[PDB]
């Protein structure tokens, strides 16, 4: 099953669990999976595995 990423605002430091780098920024610093909740940049999304 895929992923479903969603906009997602953090409140504490978050890494992308794809490219390891922080998501950087204030607000809409990275995607969130509904089901999971691996944590991914936004352009990092089409680069991750699709089992969920
Ligand atoms: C500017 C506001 C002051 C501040 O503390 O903002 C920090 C801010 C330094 C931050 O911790 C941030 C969360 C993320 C996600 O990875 C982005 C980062 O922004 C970022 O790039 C850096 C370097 C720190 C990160 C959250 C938010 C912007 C809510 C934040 O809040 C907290 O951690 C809560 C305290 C434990
Ligand atoms: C439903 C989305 C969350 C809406 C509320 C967001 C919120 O303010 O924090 C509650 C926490 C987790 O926030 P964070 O996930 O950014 O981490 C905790 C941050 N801090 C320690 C400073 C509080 O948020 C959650 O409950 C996690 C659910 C994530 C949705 C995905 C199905
Ligand atoms: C969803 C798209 C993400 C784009 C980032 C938007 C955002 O919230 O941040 C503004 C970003 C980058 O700025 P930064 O997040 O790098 O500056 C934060 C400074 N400090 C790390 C010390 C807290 O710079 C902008 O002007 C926008
Ligand atoms: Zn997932
Ligand atoms: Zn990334």
């Amino acid at each position: 099953m895929p992923h479903r990423f969603k906009v997602y605002n953090y409140m504490s430091p978050t890494f992308c669990d794809h490219c390891g780098s922080l998501l950087w920024g204030l607000v809409k610093q990275g995607l969130k999976c509904e089901d999971c909740g691996m944590n991914v940049h936004h352009k990092c999304r089409e680069k991750v595995a699709n089992l969920c």
